[PDB]
């Protein structure tokens, strides 16, 4: 109840539903070895099934959310790298710090970041440090709960200009199991996520973006429907009229069988629609 956001962390869980998935289109090969000291070594290749190409990545986790202590290690072969230092439950209530490290290609580009959200019922302060060259940015995230709402202020503090430009609102509104999770961007562009609990099997998030302006709003749902412990059904319907079907089958022997299909209702007949499977095997068998 205590549900303390932060501009990024606003409705963590509805965020979650949506950003597993989302965006198919390649046949990836998922091989995992799991190591004895914590590092899981998870290594991919994958190919798109409209240009045949080759994509892979290399997903290292170590530790975990054990004591709060999971540090993620994300490399792939675009040569983004990402390593993610995280320490919750520092206090007692609810500290979180986030060390975080993303070198990207563009010439070296290096994104050193710290996180610091103090927890306090209904009250969370988040402290981003983003230390690159046009860095020093302070991009931190004040939200105050009430009678079922949250408020939330984004302040960006461009150090090296020295201005206060980017600057988020936060506006939510609580209904029974759901959460009503808005954001203003810079006055400009709205876009924010809807938590529902449906019930015990099933997690759902609607996003909602909009344009102030006499535009539409492109929102989507999505549903993650926990069949059994052994198999999951994730849908999600944009409202450009594009429609997701993905099937997840996790077998106890340890094999992951996923199926993708994103249909375009305005481009059924045109196409473009992503078709993607995700074959995770276990260790050796």
């Amino acid at each position: 109840s205590a549900v303390p956001p932060t501009y990024a962390d606003l409705g963590k869980s509805a965020r979650d539903v949506f950003t597993k998935g989302y965006g198919f289109g390649l046949i990836k090969l998922d091989l995992k070895t799991k190591s004895e000291n914590g590092l899981e070594f998870t290594s991919s290749g994958s190919a798109n099934t409209e240009t045949t190409k080759v994509t892979g990545s290399l997903e290292t986790k170590y530790r975990w959310t054990e004591y709060g202590l999971t540090f993620t290690v994300k490399w792939n072969t675009d040569n983004t790298l990402g390593t993610e230092i995280t320490v919750e439950d520092q206090l007692a209530r609810g500290l979180k710090l986030t060390f975080d490290s993303s070198f990207s290609p563009n010439t070296g580009k290096k994104n050193a970041k710290i996180k610091t959200g103090y927890k306090r019922e209904h009250i969370n302060l988040g402290c981003d440090m983003d230390f690159d060259i046009a860095g020093p940015s302070i991009r931190g995230a004040l939200v105050l709960g009430y009678e079922g709402w949250l408020a939330g202020y984004q302040m960006n503090f461009e150090t090296a200009k020295s201005r206060v430009t980017q600057s988020n609102f936060a506006v939510g509104y609580k209904t029974d199991e759901f959460q009503l999770h808005t954001n203003v961007n810079d006055g400009t562009e709205f876009g924010g996520s809807i938590y529902q609990k449906v019930n015990k099997k099933l997690e759902t998030a609607v996003n909602l973006a909009w344009t102030a302006g006499n535009s539409n709003t492109r929102f989507g749902i999505a549903a993650k429907y926990q069949i059994d412990p052994d198999a999951c059904f994730s849908a999600k319907v944009n409202n450009s009229s594009l429609i997701g079907l993905g099937y997840t089958q996790t077998l106890k022997p340890g094999i992951k069988l996923t199926l993708s299909a994103l249909l375009d209702g305005k481009n059924v007949n045109a196409g473009g629609h992503k078709l993607g499977l995700g074959l995770e095997f276990q260790a050796r068998s």
